[PDB]
């Protein structure tokens, strides 16, 4: 399986040569995080208990990084909307009353004052040249072009260390591949929520928030193995990593081939990792994921993936009544699309590599 062996190397050489940019925006975070916790109601405010200032959602644009900023509600109130077991209202003198239209609390009045306050200090700013970037449009992020180089998205989301929603109570089904005993300490992390947008297959503009986990996504996946000791000798270097990682090139790359077509625009690496951590599921067993069967294990991926495809169905992995490939939000005509360039992919060892 040396092709894909080769696309990985290639991918990773590449994640060091501006990893000063990395340096550059800890510097600009840091700014920021003192700058927003000056005002009254984002004093709360901080990064994700994950070990690191950023992701990098795109593995084909390493300059490209992803920034989470959590703000602590105690004693929050969720409404869910309408049988969509992922979109919620937030209720409840406290600072964030500023926030509430009427009684509930309003995502665009919170992002606003976030993106004004930011977008004043980045005027003063006075370590690198770092300027917003717009959005054309509808985003709830915060974009920087740090040295005409480096871009940042910064989310705002909002922490709740109460149990999660009911709407994950049969979700996160690792127990036979963690333990039943992870699965536990897992669910006593808090949860996040998020505002949706670009786009909500919906609107354009209701206050919902979205949830979102992926701190935990994030600490599976160093942690995912069946053996505590998956990946920390040369003994069990297993290929779940590398799999999940080309499958969200494969993506990525198709996503370039039809940059200015369309029909691709609502497919993203949350739907690839979600299927990962389904097929990781069905595939508890570590030898299942031998790094000599690369080829193999990735084959299943796609394969995966395809079936998701076909039958329209891919279950939130935290959030099992919710369907990513439901009609309603994909149009099928876009599966089948997808289908068909992943069927020749897969056909012809993977040109796009
Ligand atoms: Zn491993």
């Amino acid at each position: 399986a040396s092709k894909l062996r080769a696309v990985l190397e290639k991918l990773k050489l590449s994640r060091d040569d501006i990893s000063t940019a990395a340096g550059m925006v800890k510097g600009v975070v840091d700014h920021l995080l003192l700058r927003l916790k000056c005002d009254s109601a984002f004093r709360g405010v901080g990064l994700l208990n994950t070990g690191s200032y950023y992701e990098h959602v795109k593995i084909s644009a390493p300059n490209e990084f992803d920034v989470m900023f959590k703000l602590e509600v105690p004693r929050i109130q969720l409404e869910e909307y309408s049988n969509t077991r992922a979109y919620y209202f937030v209720k409840f003198e406290n600072p964030l009353s500023q926030f509430l239209e009427g009684e509930i609390l309003s995502a665009s009045k919170m992002l606003s004052k976030f993106r004004k306050i930011i977008k004043e200090e980045i005027n003063d700013i006075k370590d690198t040249d770092v300027i917003m970037k717009r959005k054309r449009g509808g985003s709830p992020a915060v974009t920087l072009l740090i040295s005409e180089k480096i871009s940042v998205d910064i989310t705002l989301a909002l922490e709740s260390k109460s149990s999660w929603p009911a709407s994950t109570q049969e979700g996160l089904r690792i127990q036979n591949w963690l333990s039943a005993k992870v699965r536990k300490q897992l669910r006593l992390k808090p949860f996040y929520l998020v505002p949706k947008h670009a786009k909500e297959g919906n609107g354009f503009q209701e206050e919902t928030w979205r949830l979102s986990f992926s701190h935990i996504e994030k600490e599976i996946l160093n942690n995912h193995g069946k053996s505590k000791t998956c990946c920390e000798n040369k003994e069990e270097k297993c290929c779940r990593k590398d799999c999940l990682k080309l499958m969200k090139y494969l993506l990525e790359q198709l996503k370039e081939r039809f940059k200015d077509k369309k029909h691709l625009d609502k497919f993203s690496s949350y739907h690839v990792k979600t299927a990962f951590f389904h097929v990781c599921t069905q595939n508890p067993q570590d030898s299942q994921w031998d790094r000599k069967d690369l080829g193999l294990c990735f084959d299943n991926c796609v394969t995966y993936f395809l079936q998701c495809l076909r039958t329209e169905k891919l279950e939130n992995y935290f959030i099992p009544e919710f369907n990513l490939f439901s009609s309603n939000l994909i149009d099928k005509r876009s599966k089948e699309f997808l289908t068909k360039q992943i069927e020749y992919e897969r056909n012809n060892e993977f040109p796009v590599f």
